């Protein structure tokens, strides 16, 4: 009679964060706790895993106790789902059960010397070398680099290989073993896709990869599925096990993209989503045959109910960010004040009257893939103002959008039936709409945002049965979370002629070097 | 003897003035009225010459006016000079006293179909066909266009001509006749060398041009040097004659932008002048023979003392976005507000760190004549702020300068040997710092800024007797009206990595259509 609940770690970039859910899928208490972003070195970032852990710890506690004041019924938690930054990469100890340094982060460019040692000496020259195997590129990202990195860099992790203690492993395999108290050494396929160690189809590590790119297999964790039992929580660091009062299986764990990708519901192919944060990513759904890319995109895991369930997967596009972009103008170059201003300014002109923004800012990402083009603005004359700026800003956005998502559908085979969108600038109205025109179709923008921590908990409540299918999820969602819908509303030689002003802004970009 | 003194008409674009200079050359009284800026037709200018003369009697009666009332030695003006917007051009009959139309203003584009006419039916396409005779391109600001233009569609002008009363003339020409009472029908080399209709070595009316043209040589007056007795002041038009108390002689008559460069002392070959206005006009003296531009700079007369005294040619060229990019920054961008704050912020940051602002809004000038070239931003990241696109913007008009300068250096065969500098913006004295910086001189900036003004009192003064000589005339500025000097403070390599970003730069402002 009473409600059923559901955990969800969500362990960001920049912070984590507790989510429970009841049997509606309804976040009814969370909790969030910041951490460190240390910065060693110019293009570093580095994040402190005793912290993180003990962030994750104090979210559950101050969760679980703001959920008892609301509902004193409430006794347990059915399960625990994980969800987390990917390839962001931890080096721990066996036996004193404690990091050898710090983890260096997803954007971390420490791994850049290596990620040429490899692309020269190992897969003569093509980054994409190895494609076939991973889904990947040779890039700064990816886990076995920074792994790799560590064994030559860092004399205590350089001295636990020898020793037979050594643990490697990405954020989910990380939390999911101090929770079980040292127990547990696992991960899932979507954070293993990202270790540049796994095979993308058969969904196992690869000994040529680790042999040839020289990571032990003994620091390696097992494989699992994203939906079944990886554990129990048995720490009591900031009371969890208290506070969870039985002892909670762990049976979620899944990467936020991916997590984003299920928590939306893009459980057939073609179905998509458009996630925003601390870095912006465009996955769809493939289906249950992998997709390799002649544009520059990834091909990757989206999820896998179950051992025995059938793996989706998915391609994936990382563009600019609404949200770094709006902020740049706003806080570096003081084109409007607060954030409401930012549409009206936009909205307050029929058009960019001649100008292209492309906000390259960190080089040009998604189909291009060129490091050299930096922030540039062409067209511009006396009449120009902020307002066709900003407005500019937000058509660049749906433009590398729009190429992303071309590139989707040829490496694919396949259409884009709906984008879901989900993280903050999905509350930019103008924006949503240019989307929604430039690829002629739907955007659906969820009520209950808070969709990538809903993933891993449909992950964790999938597997101990609160939920009992993907149809069931399906079903409790149209009835409880509800989602406006954005519809296109373009010409074809408006299209068509927005992009050949973008086509030509794209030439101008190439600069740095 | 007593106390001397010399009036100066500063009639400019968009109002007229009367400077009263002392022997030390202060100045020591000034009154400036405004005139009606009549637009018909969209690109078209042109103003009432009536109402113009009668702003310059103004002028001349209260500036006196005021002088009486705070100098007892004040008895009289010596001389006066004429300054003027050169270019726009006047018709009026030789017996009615008066204009036929209003007169079309150097800016106007009316004349733009018979310049295309011009090139092709008399220059085969080539619009410099006649620059060996007059220094000049076929262009809408040259008088006998705007000549032609009257001739053709104003049937009073049309008629005048076939009774043989009409007089055309340049704004000096206008003012010396109506402060003649009708006597004076003369010009002043600096203002026929804008006419198209003068032949640059000789200094008199090519009469194949007028042939050409079809402007006949009854129109227009004699050419006379910058210097000597022109005629004297013969009107009480708004009390003129009785303020001066004494007849008055006009012995002084030069275009506004060679007056700068004659009141800024650049008296010898290698000195030059810019005015930071709006745009920028900079001026060389390149000596006592013409020189021609292959760099499509125009060839002018600098200046000319005393009748059929030495004749200084010069080299001129423009910038169109100068103090319009710092007002653009402001009123479109919103990077700052109080025009103080562009020089502190542009000074907050030790450079531009990678980024060239090209603010080609209207195109380019300079000695890369591009329309199609149009307002760009290259190089930004999210360290960029609006300090950096601030200082960016002072370095690109100190680049177009450099540009203009190295053109200037290659048609004359001669160094910079100075830039003297007056204008709204050589008050910014970061931009000043990064001229000198770049054109490896010193940049002369006066505290007595009323240059133009000044280069008439000259001219009016010289042939007076009230300075004898230009080592006099030099040695009184230097004593008295103090300069501020700013050295080059910048190491050749970052010289040289600018200007290579500039030139890398200008490749991607190809835009427009
Ligand atoms: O540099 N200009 O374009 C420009 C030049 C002169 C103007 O008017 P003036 O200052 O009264 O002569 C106004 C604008």
């Amino acid at each position: 009679f009473t409600m059923k609940y559901v955990g969800s770690i969500d362990q960001g970039t920049t912070s984590t964060r507790f989510i429970i859910f009841d049997e509606r899928q309804r976040p009814v208490s969370v909790h969030q706790v910041p951490h460190t972003q240390h910065t060693p070195h110019p293009g570093w970032l580095e994040h402190d895993p005793m912290e993180i852990f003990r962030s994750a710890c104090k979210c559950m506690s101050v969760a679980i106790a703001k959920l008892r004041q609301k509902d004193a019924s409430f006794r347990k938690i059915e399960a625990i789902g994980i969800t987390n930054q990917r390839e962001t990469t931890v080096a721990w100890d066996r036996v004193t059960k404690e990091p050898l340094c710090y983890a260096p982060v997803w954007n971390d460019l420490r791994t850049y010397d290596i990620t040429k040692k490899v692309t020269a000496e190992l897969g003569g020259g093509d980054s994409m070398f190895a494609s076939k195997i991973t889904g990947l590129p040779v890039s700064t990202y990816f886990a076995a680099f920074k792994m790799r990195w560590m064994l030559e860099n860092v004399p205590a992790v350089a001295d636990a290989c020898r020793r037979g203690t050594l643990c490697f492993g990405t954020i989910d395999t990380w939390l999911m073993y101090k929770l079980s108290g040292g127990k547990a050494f696992v991960t899932d396929v979507t954070n293993a896709s990202r270790t540049f160690l796994m095979d993308l189809r058969t969904r196992k590590w690869s000994p040529e990869l680790c042999e040839k790119l020289k990571i032990p297999m003994e620091t390696l964790p097992e494989i699992r599925s994203n939906s079944e039992l990886f554990g129990y929580v048995e720490t009591d660091e900031c009371g969890v096990a208290a506070a969870l009062n039985e002892r909670t299986p762990i049976m979620g764990s899944i990467g936020d993209q991916q997590s984003a990708l299920f928590g939306n519901m893009c459980f057939e192919k073609g179905e998509a989503k458009n996630t925003y944060g601390t870095g912006c990513f465009l996955l769809m759904n493939v289906g249950e045959e992998a997709r390799f890319s002649k544009h520059g995109l990834l091909s990757t895991v989206g999820f896998q109910v179950g051992r025995d369930g059938p793996c989706y997967y998915a391609l994936e596009g990382a563009i600019a960010c609404a949200g770094a972009t709006v902020e740049w103008m706003r806080r570096n170059m003081n084109l409007f004040s607060h954030i409401t201003e930012c549409e009206k300014l936009a909205r307050s002109v029929p058009g960019t009257q001649g100008i292209v923004f492309v906000p390259a800012f960190s080089g040009l990402l998604a189909p291009y893939w060129d490091p050299s083009a930096r922030g540039t603005i062409v067209g511009m004359t006396l009449k120009t103002t902020r307002a066709h700026v900003i407005r500019a800003a937000l058509q660049a956005i749906a433009l590398q959008l729009n190429d992303v998502v071309g590139s989707m559908k040829r490496d694919a085979g396949l259409n884009l039936s709906s984008l879901r969108v989900d993280g903050g600038l999905s509350k930019n109205g103008l924006l949503m709409e240019i989307q929604a025109s430039l690829l002629g179709v739907d955007i659906l923008v969820p009520s209950m945002h808070e969709t990538t921590a809903l993933g891993a908990a449909l992950c964790a409540g999938l597997a101990a049965g609160v939920w009992t299918s993907l149809e069931e999820v399906k079903a409790v969602s149209r009835r409880e979370n509800s989602w406006k819908t954005v519809s296109p509303s373009g010409s074809a030689m408006e299209r068509e002629a927005m992009i050949a002003e973008w086509r030509e802004a794209l030439k101008r970009t190439k600069w740095a070097k």
